[PDB]
Formats: C-alpha cells, structure tokens, sequence
C-alpha cells in the first residue's frame, strides 16, 4: 500500500527538471514565511548595529564604563549571530536571503533625569521587548501558512531566547534604579565587565 | 524602512514610566495564562507533598521497603523542583507567583486486595495520567491566548517528560502484577533502591 | 480547591480495573494519531529498505563506487532507526506498532542520461522531499486531534531533522550536476566515503 | 630648564575645567582626520555586509558551494572586526564613532561567462583593491595634518594586511582561472573550505 516509486514520480520530475537556478530544496515554504525570516534578519541586524553605537558611547574617555562597553560589543556580536542563524534557515528551506540597508544609528547616549547607564539599559530592555514581539509575530506568519517546521525553528530558537534576554535586561535595569548613579553604576560596570 | 528608533518609543516611554511595583518584563503575558501556571505550580507542589506521604508509609519499620521509600522521596523531591520550574518561568515572564494551601494528603496506603506496593504503584500511575492531563490543560490555555513560547515551554518540557514517567509507571505496575505479593515485591523493592 | 485523592478517582479506578490486555499508560491518544505514526513507521522502514538496495547497486564491482555504497548503508540504517524511534513513541503512549508489508524496491540505477550517481542523488533528494511532507501530514493529524505532546515531538524530532537532511541531499545534487560524469564522480565518491 | 609643573599649566586647567561632555583625552586630532575614520569605518562596515551576502549566495542548496560560503563569512567577520578596530582607535584617540547607513548589498552571483565562482572572486579582489586605495587615501589625510600616531597605527595595522589581502586575492582569481569551472570550482571550494 506504500509504493515509493509510483509516489515519488511527482518529486521526482520537479527535482530532474529543475533548471540551476531554482532551489532544489524548497518544499511548501510561503512567499510570506520566506519574506518574514529576511524582515527579522534585518530587526537583528539593525539590532547589532545600534547595539555597536552603544559600545563606542560607553567607550569614549570621557564616559569610562568600559565594562557597559564590553557588554554593548558581546550585544552586538550575538544579535549579529541571530541574523546569522535566520540566514541560514532561510538558505536551509531553499528560501533567498535578501539583506536590507541599515539605517544610522544614535550616537548619543547622555541623559541628565537618569544617567546614561540606567537610560542605555532602558532603552536596550525596550529594545529587547520590542524584538520579542517581533518574533511573536513572526511565528504567527509561520502559523498562518501552517509551516510546523518553521514554527519550532522560531520558538525553540530565538523566540525562547529572547525570554530570557528580555527577564536579565528587566533586572539590569531594576539594578540600576536600585543603586542610583555614581558608585552603583561604577559596580555595576565592574559587574558588566567580568560578564 | 526599519527605524528602530522611532518603533521603540511605545516600549521606551513604557519602561521609563514604570513604577518600581510594576515587572519590567512582562510583555504579552497573559492574566489568565499567569493564573493558569500557579494552577500547575499547586499541583505540582501538592502532588510532591502526597509522594512524600507514600514515602513515610514505606518507611515504616512494619512495612520494611525502603527502596519504594526512596522511590518515593525522590519523586517527591523531583516534583517539587517541577513546581520550581514553573515559578521561575512565571517570574521570568513578568508574572507573580502565588503560593496556594496544601491539603493534608493520606497517610495509610495499606491494600488487602492489591497488596500496598502495588496499591501505591497504581496510585501514583494514576495522578501521573492526571497529572498528563493538567498539563495537557495548561497548554490548551497557553495555546488559546496565542502566547506560543509559553506553548513551546510547556510542552517541550513539563509535557514531554510527562509522558516519559507515564510509560515508566505503567512499567512497574505491569511488574508488581505480573510477581505478586512476597518476593515479587521484594524484588522490585530492592530494584527500586539502586535507582 | 485541589483535592488529589478525590480528583484521581476516575483515573484510579480505570488503572485498578484494567485488564492486562490493555495499556495502562494510553491517555488521549487518539486512534487515528496511532494510526498515522505506524503508517509513518511504515513509509521510513520503506525507505531504509530502498536505501538499501541503493547501497547493493553501488556495491557492485562493475559501478565500482564503494564511498557511495557505504553512504546508503549508513542512510539505510538511519532511516530504520527512525522507524525504531516511531515505534518507540508508539508505545511509550500506549499505542500499539502494527508493522507492515514491505514492498520489494528497485535494484537498477543505471541511467544514460545523467549517471547513476547524480541520478540516484536525485531519487534520494526526491525521496527526502516526499518524505518532508508525509513527516508534515504527520504533525498535521496530530495537529487535528490537539496532541501537543505528540506534535512537540514529532516536529522537534524527525520533522526538524528531516529538514537538515533535505538541504544535504539538495547540496550533493547541486555538486554532482557541477562536476559532472567521471572524475567528479570519483571524487564525490570520495568524499561519501570518509562521511 | 625643565620645569614639568609650569610647562604643565595649559594642559593642567585644561583637564581640571573640563566638562563631562568632552573627551578629556583628545590631543592635536582633526576633525578632518576623525571625519576619514568615521568614513572608513563605513567602508569596512559595508564590505563586511556584502561580504555576508556572497557567503548566503553560496550557502544556497542549488549552488552548493559551502567552501566558498565558510570564506565568506569568515571575510564578513574580518571586515567588521577592522571596523571595529577603526573605532577603538576612534575613541582611543579622543574622537567620536559616527555610524553611517549601510545600502542594501548586490544577493545574486550567478554569471555565465565567467562561473559565479571565478566572478565573485574576481568581484572580491576588485573589492579589496579598491579599499586599498581608500586606506592609502586614508593614510594621506592623516599625512596632511601631520598626525604620526594615526600614520603609524593605519600603515602598520589596516593598510599592511590589506597588501598580503589584494595578493592572496589575486592568487584565488588566477587558480580559478586555471582550473576553469566545474571539477576546478568543486576542488577550490573544498580547499577554500579548511581554511
Ligand atoms: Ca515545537
Ligand atoms: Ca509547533
Ligand atoms: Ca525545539
Ligand atoms: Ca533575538
Ligand atoms: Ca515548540
Ligand atoms: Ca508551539
Ligand atoms: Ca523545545
Ligand atoms: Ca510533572
Ligand atoms: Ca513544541
Ligand atoms: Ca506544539
Ligand atoms: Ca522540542
Ligand atoms: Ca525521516
Ligand atoms: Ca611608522
Ligand atoms: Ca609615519
Ligand atoms: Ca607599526
Ligand atoms: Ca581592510
């Protein structure tokens, strides 16, 4: 009752036909889901590179905080990582990557009310959020088109990561309040640093 | 086309405002999946509480198995840690954890019929299927508000293992059946110590 | 408000009225999804034996190409071992494997056109897509009937896998088709091998 | 004839008035030099960018060049870690990061005439020569205001790795040149790939 000969005429075919210039690979990936993974590469991507611009902040002499710095530049490199990782699904479903322009980022990072740290850390936590709804509604996509495959790449991945992402940028930012600035951001950038 | 910047003045302006009262964290959590998960977290706690009961009977110097005693204390310590588990999940997403009351679970587990090895081995078979489906339950709820990294962490955990302890109690009550009263027992007794 | 004892009742009486002809561990597992998974059971142990005649093809002195040999074997024991792995979930959820008749595959792979090589790449890359999907009708039953223990395990198991796989053989179809008949193949033959 | 704590007046109320809003580090650095940096951060930033891009063309399963694809990344990573570096002299220097907008890279490779191999490596090494002229342009401004430190540090770093770079991409264009497509690309992907 199974026979794979007769039922692989139709694959087949397609796969001794295909031209070099198809994906051989692709099967039942949505147009949509395909557009969806190269819209949140470029969240990541930008992501990174605003992530990059803190860095340098946190790196002049005149701010000191060498440890945010270091945090700013691992930041950086993960979520650059994360566009890595999309990428390679996209490739892995026989999708094409399509990479998007990167606008400026901020540069400036002062802030009078809260301090640069606590401000950074607030903006990185909004941030954080942002992205997690970001890859919710990237999976509903996936759920949409009823791509199981994609769904479980997107939650057991990212998705619960970004989870935990988003409950240490919360206590980071609890931190921050909590010591006020001087010496508890001082300790607090010692913290960030051995990290 | 993607300005992180502007996009993230919804989440910014949220976090600078919060209150110290307020999570950080939470981000499309919602109230009745947080209630549904100290729900589980209860009946997590209460079912470590009642293997800790089977624990003392087994430990009775009349009833001389301490290997189902050992069984039992583990059990009890591992549910008690899936109870953790899910408090740290609810903290992690922004949620409160609420302890409910334990009731006093039964002490005497003595089975003329079934003899209390068996009698025990059913027991706890019994509340692992209930507990199969509680679980089942929390996901159905986490499912229905769409909050699919709660899903994927119910499911690829708590779910998952559920049915692994399931088949693994279906096993010994196969076992005690099939030795009987006597040396069966204590066979399996002896089996269920070096575990 | 959570009454184990009084709760387990209907479990309990179900476990201690059992006969030993039925599973005792079977808990909202569907017919219908038990059915799907031996038929699936059924379509992976078909395809590890048609690796295996693959694997007999190249083995012969005349095809002289032993690297390609030794990939269908190993393929041919992986996909069995997928069919174990069915099996296993069958019972771990107290359903039961019914296996079932295996038809007799191909043992010819000569091909004018494109080579035995590239063209059984091809069947086999035909045969991995086809497969796809019949792993994505799989989750769909499952789906149906609202197993999330079930589809958890499906997708993150064989389904994610079967995706790497997909990508794999699209790569060596892409390889032979770049290097063409003789030497190419020789090589690729090569590198087969020391997989 | 040597007295340090008059000659040190200027620089001394200098650094004691200060805001916090000024690097406190800043000696004898251009704008127009801390303009030229910001740029060929820009610069480095973008080959990095489309330097990705190749690598996600050769990952496609249809192309099957995983080789070519590895060197890329790893081209990717190397041009955002001379960014990187740029900055760090940047704000070691007392200088500001300015982060520019990153275009859209060129995702398609393919090219009949020349192979998409031999093209993106020929594309590649157009690549690095023409940023060997930007650091030789960028060393000339650095010569013009007299600056020696950042002479010495672009000469030495940057536009020192760039030579053996331009020549260990030309060597890549003529072997692929001479192997010609098909068994030639296939066996340079496979050396391109253990590096
Ligand atoms: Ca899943
Ligand atoms: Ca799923
Ligand atoms: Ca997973
Ligand atoms: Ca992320
Ligand atoms: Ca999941
Ligand atoms: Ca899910
Ligand atoms: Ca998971
Ligand atoms: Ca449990
Ligand atoms: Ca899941
Ligand atoms: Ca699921
Ligand atoms: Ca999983
Ligand atoms: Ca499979
Ligand atoms: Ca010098
Ligand atoms: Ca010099
Ligand atoms: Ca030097
Ligand atoms: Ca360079």
């Amino acid at each position: 009752v199974f026979q794979p000969f007769s039922e692989v005429q139709g694959e087949l075919s397609t796969v001794t036909q295909a031209p070099v210039t198809d994906s051989y690979a692709r099967v039942e990936y949505h147009i949509e889901c395909e557009a969806a993974i190269n819209e949140q590469i470029n969240i990541e991507y930008t992501i990174s590179y605003v992530y990059h611009a803190l860095h340098s902040y946190f790196a002049r002499d005149n701010v000191g905080l060498p440890g945010f710095a270091k945090f700013f530049k691992e930041a950086s490199d993960e979520e650059r990582e994360h566009a890595h990782m999309l990428m390679d699904y996209q490739t892995k479903r026989g999708g094409r990557v399509e990479l998007k322009p990167l606008a400026a980022p901020e540069m400036e990072f002062a802030n009078d009310d809260k301090g640069e740290a606590l401000y950074a850390m607030e903006l990185a936590l909004s941030l954080e959020k942002l992205n997690f709804q970001k890859l919710q509604a990237l999976q509903a996509i996936a759920d949409k088109h009823k791509d199981a495959a994609l769904c479980d790449f997107v939650e057991g991945g990212l998705l619960s990561e970004q989870v935990d992402a988003v409950k240490e940028h919360a206590v980071y930012v609890s931190q921050l309040r909590r010591v006020g600035k001087g010496v508890g951001v001082y300790l607090l950038d010692q913290e960030l640093g051995e990290e």
